[PDB]
RNA sequence: GAGACUUGGGCAAUGUGACUGCUGAUCAGCAGUCACAUUGCCCAAGUCUCUU
């Protein structure tokens, strides 16, 4: 805070690092291991034609 | 005690000369701070338009 001067380039803006989250975080199957099949479900909620 | 004189004492009134501080009013000269105003350098920041 005491860099005052801090005003000159505010504008300025910087790149960060990305991280899957834990659970996706190696969550590949090994062979001879428990496997986890999470279904996937579509209901349709509009009335169709 | 009074009248007057002599000396002295007491009180009072008023004036005169000098001293030490205290303030009052006016005037000049000097410094500093704060603020406003003028435009510009000016980056931040949002909006908007063009467009990047």
């Amino acid at each position: 805070v005491t860099a005052t001067v801090n005003k000159a380039d505010k504008s300025k803006d910087r790149t960060y690092k990305t991280e899957c989250p834990l659970e996706f975080y190696d969550a590949l199957p090994r062979v001879g291991e428990i496997c986890y099949a999470y279904e996937i479900f579509l209901e349709p909620q509009f009335e169709s034609c």
